[PDB]
């Protein structure tokens, strides 16, 4: 497959994973039986899916990528916060909201400075860094720019390495995605060594001390990954306690990677006739717990991955903005892969 049908499937897969994701969020148990009736009602016998917060502030940062041409924070800052001002009810969470209304203060002339003072200056842990990040990876080709600008465009919002090393992770994994097939084994030996030397920067080891955490929490998450990976039978319960369903992007990020990973193979309790992308969102929502967020960063792995292939047009064209979505995938190809 082509570059640009990877760019196109990944934004399809973040807006899927959002899209049918959102009925379950912050639901603790799903029924698989129900994620299977809700995606079968895509494709009916001869209303759009709403998108969250996930979906909005990702065309958010792709478009400030795109109308500025690079990474500019006071851009992308002012684009997020214009986008909640105008339709604030797409189902944020109350921390970001608390950042948006102090982006929007005429004085503020610091972009970074209200994520930085949010919970007594440690910052936002959360996933919503890293729920947005994907484009960061079609828009900049090198490993270096990857965690560079998704480092900064988490730091927008969320402060906290806990938070931005998250958006680094989901963003490394949209990048090696788009280099496409590799053994789960090779794909997680590139995170972990790219993790392994992010945490252990002194700000990263400080904030998990401070959250008590035996530090390295994502490696030792990307570590069990390969673990589960390796076990016959691994249950949802086993994922959640081991992994998470959370908010916490350490909780999230690395649970949207086994997803994906575990995904390349058939599942007994999944029909036959769905595909790996497919199979990669229903799983991850049948988890619970955060399933837009998850699914949307499982669903921008796996359509980097997979590519317009397996993204299916009945589920496609039953989210909103699909259209806008796709041509917002060829303009970052457009712009930045085309030379
Ligand atoms: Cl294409
Ligand atoms: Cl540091
Ligand atoms: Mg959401
Ligand atoms: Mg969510």
């Amino acid at each position: 497959m082509r570059s640009l049908s990877r760019f196109r499937g990944c934004l399809a897969g973040a807006l899927l994973g959002d899209c049918v994701g959102s009925f379950y969020e912050a639901h603790d148990t799903v029924d698989l039986t129900s994620v299977l009736r809700h995606v079968q009602s895509l494709e009916p016998d001869p209303e759009a899916l709403y998108y969250t917060d996930d979906t909005a502030m990702a065309r958010a940062l792709v478009q400030s990528l795109l109308a500025k041409e690079a990474f500019d924070e006071v851009d992308m800052a002012h684009r997020f916060a214009q986008e909640y001002k105008k339709d604030p009810d797409r189902g944020y969470g109350a921390g970001v909201v608390t950042v948006f209304k102090k982006l929007l203060n005429p004085k503020c002339r610091d972009v970074f400075e209200p994520a930085r003072a949010q919970f007594n200056g440690k910052g936002s842990y959360g996933n919503g860094g890293a729920m947005r990040v994907a484009g960061i990876s079609l828009a900049y080709s090198s490993v270096q720019d990857v965690q560079k600008f998704a480092r900064l465009s988490a730091q927008l919002t969320h402060a906290s390495s806990l938070g931005y090393n998250g958006a680094i992770l989901q963003a490394l994994a949209v990048h090696l995605a788009l280099q496409g097939e590799s053994s789960s084994e090779h794909f997680l030996k590139q995170l972990l060594g790219h993790m392994e030397d992010l945490e252990g920067d002194a700000q990263s080891v400080l904030d998990a001390r401070e959250l008590g955490m035996e530090e390295r929490p994502y490696s030792s998450r990307l570590k069990k990954i390969g673990e589960l990976l390796d076990q016959a039978s691994v249950t949802r319960e086993e994922v959640v306690s081991e992994l998470g369903n959370g908010i916490a992007a350490f909780e999230s990020v690395p649970t949207a990677i086994y997803c994906f990973l575990r995904c390349m193979e058939p599942d007994p309790e999944i029909p036959s006739a769905f595909n790996s992308l497919q199979r990669t969102l229903i799983y991850s929502i049948s988890l619970g717990g955060d399933t837009d967020t998850i699914a949307t960063m499982a669903g921008a792995i796996a359509g980097a991955y997979y590519g317009m292939d397996q993204v299916p047009e009945s589920w496609q064209q039953s989210c909103e903005g699909y259209e806008e979505t796709d041509i917002l995938a060829q303009s970052l190809h457009r712009v930045f892969q085309k030379s």
